[PDB]
């Protein structure tokens, strides 16, 4: 079982912004994610083969990773922090769906969410 393409972190035809919400969402909650303890199977992709997962991609259709949205926050591919938010919801929500509980990857998972909910929480007013 080969790898998917990645999810897209460029694409000219999607209109983009540079918002102080987004800054938040590098500055502050990226950041804290990234450098934490349990970030690293969360860093980039799902790598099947090196991992021997070849059913992971059948089970999983829309995969996303930090290192997918560290790319997107950088490269400026969003419209607004939502978008943002709905991925790392939905890398969350992949680690649940795949795994069981009490993995230790679903634990990882949970301490970084835990992180996440409180950073979201204090998700700055919108400039105007
Ligand atoms: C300390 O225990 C761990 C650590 C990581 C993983 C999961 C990793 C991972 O992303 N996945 C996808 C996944 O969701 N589950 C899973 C199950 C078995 C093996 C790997 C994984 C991983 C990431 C990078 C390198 C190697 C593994 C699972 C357990």
């Amino acid at each position: 079982s080969m790898n998917p393409p990645p999810p897209e972190t460029s694409n000219p035809n999607k209109p983009k912004r540079q918002t102080n919400q987004l800054q938040y969402l590098l500055r502050v909650v990226l950041k804290t994610l990234w450098k934490h303890q349990f970030a690293w199977p969360f860093q980039q992709p799902v790598d099947a083969v090196k991992l021997n997962l070849p059913d992971y991609y059948k089970i999983i259709k829309t995969p996303m990773d930090m290192g997918t949205i560290k790319k997107r926050l950088e490269n400026n591919y969003y419209w607004n922090a939502q978008e943002c938010i709905q991925d790392f919801n939905t890398m969350f929500t992949n680690c649940y769906i795949y795994n069981k509980p009490g993995d230790d990857i679903v634990l990882m998972a949970e301490a970084l969410e835990k992180l996440f909910l409180q950073k979201i929480n204090e998700l700055p007013t919108e400039e105007t």
